[PDB]
């Protein structure tokens, strides 16, 4: 009856965040987004992206690490998958490329759990938990896993992102600051057991 599975969590203070050189976006605006997404979808068909979702706790008080560029959107650690990367590589090369560090130390991520599926119909920003009706060629498909951090680690954030621990509650239904996918993940997060290190 004990169906869940079970997660170390440690306190935020366990962990170094140190800085690095800015790594810029590939589009400069939304507009260069959907263009790209257009040309890639006639070249490889569907975009495949991965986010990692890392948790710590300070006080046995649950935070989702956000990734925010200056003072904008806020990110999972995450991004484009080549064609062919297997799923699980490809975050954990996306998440060194993030957040690895400047003496090219190996972070040892592991990833064990998918927490959801998220499906954009068309080129343009709505995304789904499911393939909406009528739609047979989706323009994006977007894997999210929970990441186990390890009890202690230094990660490097590059210079123009912030690092921000954001708790459960400041997430939950707050879709206008964090959009559907971070917003839910309260939700997406409820059904696991937490260890509060
Ligand atoms: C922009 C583009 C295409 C992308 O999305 N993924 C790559 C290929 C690599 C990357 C991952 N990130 C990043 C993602 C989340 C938080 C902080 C940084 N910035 N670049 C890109 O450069
Ligand atoms: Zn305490
Ligand atoms: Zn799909």
């Amino acid at each position: 009856s004990m169906l869940e599975r079970t997660i170390n969590l440690y306190p935020l203070t366990n962990y170094t965040f140190g800085t690095k050189e800015p790594l810029y976006e590939k589009d400069s605006s939304v507009a260069a987004r959907f263009q790209r997404m257009r040309e890639e979808f006639d070249k490889i068909g569907m975009r495949r992206t991965v986010e990692g979702v890392l948790i710590v706790h300070e006080h046995r008080l649950p935070h989702v690490l956000l990734l925010q560029l200056g003072t904008t959107f806020f990110k999972l650690p995450g991004g484009e998958l080549n064609p062919g990367e297997d799923e699980v590589e490809g975050l954990k090369r996306l998440m060194t490329e993030i957040l690895g560090r400047q003496d090219g130390v190996l972070q040892d991520w592991v990833i064990d759990d998918c927490i959801g599926n998220w499906w954009r119909p068309n080129f343009e920003p709505p995304q789904y938990p499911y393939i909406p009706a009528h739609i047979t060629k989706p323009k994006e498909h977007k894997k999210l896993f929970l990441v186990q951090l390890q009890e202690k680690a230094l990660f490097a954030v590059p210079k123009n992102y912030k690092l921000v621990a954001a708790p459960l509650f400041e997430l939950y239904d707050n879709a206008p600051g964090y959009g559907p996918i971070i917003s839910s993940l309260p939700q997406l997060l409820s059904r696991f057991n937490f260890i509060y290190n």
